[PDB]
């Protein structure tokens, strides 16, 4: 059908679709036009993604999970989900090949598996608006996702059962929904997107020559672990230090309070954007010997800038890494363009526009951009939005490990995308069988302080001595910016099959696998669903039988009231627990004992 436009956002998810020629961004079930990356698992086997998730996340922190965007494609080991193992409320490990998983109720899951859960909704959420089954879509990454992050993302899709059309740049989308209508003047853009948890900026052209626009991305650079995220830490640290100092109780210790200081940071900050000064007031936060305890702080906006200038600065530095990757100037830029919902913030504002001696633009909606971007690049793939060439870039130079582990590249970085790489490789000692080509991304000169993409081993090697074979090994960048590597023999022709070893991401079992396992999840949703309704209707039947027992008053036998009374209280007690049969079986047995009174009603 339709190609839907997903902005997965590390804080909020986006849906979006191309109704003719006008992007149009559709509300949810519960009636939001974003809904909350939050993931729940009950202990009854319930999933809830969203407003539900989000609200019972006090009573379940183990078992809510949030900001997995901030884990997905990353290794355990690696220093940033180090750091965010003993922040999160839910428990982070290790996957079996090193990459970072998490735990829920004993299960080990992938991010992609939660991720899907959100693509789910949003999948879900598409399908009720158009009354239609939807299986293609068009799912966003940050500039800066590299290659294990995005095919991660990309099997998050698979998993939801989408077909993932196309995995686009963020920046990128915003862009495109920004040029659909505006101009068309030749300008050339700086897409300034802080979300809650990654931080792009790209440096991109739109130039329409004879009603064709074109979008070239100069350049692109960023953080995927920078955002919102990294503020509310910074301003539930100072709570924290404030709070142990003027009430000498450690609060990072009860996981329900951490859970509502969080919330409540969250509130306080996104109130200062509006606000000269809050107050963070909570009541019930914890407890010790004496008893109940309150929270009543005051915060200015001056503390929270305080608070986050060096991560704002931290988001500046990209942008003069990326206007110099670019070979521009601050004066070059024709228009400012700020996308997400922590750019709301004052300070952000006000330096980025000191930094460009520019006004940011102020008709660019920064929560719905990207989803709506998302969608027109959709169209463009089915054909309903023509004459539109889109050029992007890769963000991260590849290359090999080469003598002494030095890095060699072959793809640089700001690469126009798709694009092709080939080099020859052979033999450097007698008798060999196969030969490692260590692919990693990064800039830095080491191979040690870069990413590893793998080890791709080409075995089964002909006999000879040293130098003899030659093997054309090609790097293809395809438009999502992922990697594929193939092999060739140079004299022959005929392929050479590759391993990879000590790499990243889901093999094609456990996707299968997961898929299945995201089928029977539905399922079981669907019986949650029926469950909430039989509760309902016992709930009514419950008020019908007890407004017919008050009408009728005297003129009910004494036994009958007895009885029906008997069964209301046992419909009450199943309706309270989590059994349909149960509830079933009490429903029966009240309208059966209850039968005569309701008939004369
Ligand atoms: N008015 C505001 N003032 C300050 N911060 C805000 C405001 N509105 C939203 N935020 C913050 O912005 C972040 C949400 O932005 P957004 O929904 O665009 O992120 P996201 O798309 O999910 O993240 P990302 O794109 O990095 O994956 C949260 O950290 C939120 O607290
Ligand atoms: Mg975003």
């Amino acid at each position: 059908g339709k190609i839907i436009g997903i902005d997965l956002g590390t804080t909020n998810s986006c849906v979006a679709i191309m109704d003719g020629t006008t992007p149009r961004v559709l509300e949810n079930a519960e009636g939001d036009r974003t809904t909350p990356s939050i993931i729940a698992y009950t202990q009854d086997g319930c999933t809830l993604v969203g407003q539900p998730a989000k609200r019972q996340a006090v009573t379940n922190p183990q078992n809510t999970l949030f900001a997995i965007k901030r884990l997905i494609g990353r290794r355990f080991q690696d220093e940033e989900v180090q750091r965010d193992v003993s922040i999160m409320p839910f428990k982070i490990i290790a996957a079996d090949n090193g990459d970072a998983w998490v735990e829920v109720k004993g299960q080990k899951m992938a991010p992609p598996q939660i991720s899907a859960e959100v693509l789910k909704k949003m999948k879900k959420t598409a399908e009720d608006y158009l009354g239609e089954p939807v299986t293609e879509a068009v799912i966003t990454v940050p500039a800066y996702f590299n290659d294990a992050q995005r095919q991660a993302t990309k099997d998050a899709g698979r998993i939801a059962g989408l077909e993932v059309k196309r995995i686009i740049n963020e920046p990128t989308a915003a862009a495109l929904a920004y040029g659909l209508d505006k101009g068309t003047g030749n300008r050339t853009i700086a897409v300034y997107d802080l979300g809650g948890g990654a931080f792009d900026i790209s440096i991109i052209e739109i130039d329409e020559v004879d009603g064709e626009k074109t979008f070239e991305v100069l350049a692109t650079n960023g953080d995927t672990h920078l955002g919102g995220e990294d503020f509310d830490s910074r301003l539930i640290n100072y709570l924290v230090e404030e709070f142990k100092k003027d009430q000498g109780i450690d609060l990072r210790n009860d996981p329900l309070a951490m859970q509502r200081l969080k919330e409540a940071a969250e509130k306080a900050k996104i109130e200062l954007s509006s606000a000269q000064q809050t107050d963070v007031n909570l009541p019930y936060i914890t407890a010790d010997a004496t008893g109940p305890k309150h929270m009543n702080i005051k915060v200015t906006r001056a503390k929270l800038e305080s608070l986050v200038e060096d991560l704002v600065n931290r988001s500046i530095e990209p942008l003069k890494v990326a206007l110099q990757d670019a070979g521009l100037s601050v004066s070059d830029i024709d228009d400012v363009i700020l996308v997400g919902g922590q750019t709301r913030m004052p300070m952000v504002q006000k330096k980025v526009a000191e930094f460009f001696g520019k006004e940011p633009r102020k008709d660019v909606n920064p929560d719905e951009a990207v989803a709506i971007g998302a969608a027109v690049q959709g169209g463009v793939l089915t054909g309903d939005v023509k004459d539109v060439l889109l050029l992007d870039v890769t963000p991260l130079s590849l290359g090999i490990e080469t003598m002494g582990g030095v890095m060699t590249t072959l793809i640089a970085k700001n690469t126009t995308i798709p694009t092709k790489h080939s080099q020859v490789f052979s033999t450097a000692e007698d008798n060999q069988s196969a030969v490692t080509i260590h692919v990693l991304q990064g800039e830095r000169k080491r191979a040690a302080d870069n990413k590893s993409l793998g080890q791709f081993n080409l075995d089964g090697i002909n006999p000879a001595p040293r130098g003899m074979p030659q093997i054309e090994v090609t790097f293809d960048i395809d438009a999502d910016g992922i990697l594929h590597v193939s092999a060739k023999d140079k004299n022959s022709g005929k392929e050479q099959k590759i391993t990879i070893k000590a790499s990243s991401g889901l093999n094609e079992d456990e996707i299968q696998k997961m898929v299945r396992d995201a089928e029977a999840n539905a399922e079981a949703d669907r019986k949650c669903e029926e469950l909430v309704q039989t509760r309902n209707q016992g709930d009514h039947l419950l008020h019908s039988t007890r407004k017919q027992v008050e009408e009728a008053g005297d003129k009910l036998p004494a036994d009958d009231k007895t009885a029906i009374e008997s069964a209301l209280t046992a419909l009450e007690t199943a309706l309270k627990g989590e059994d349909k049969a149960a509830i079933e079986a009490k429903m029966q047995e009240l309208a059966q004992v209850s039968q005569k009174l309701m008939e004369i009603a």
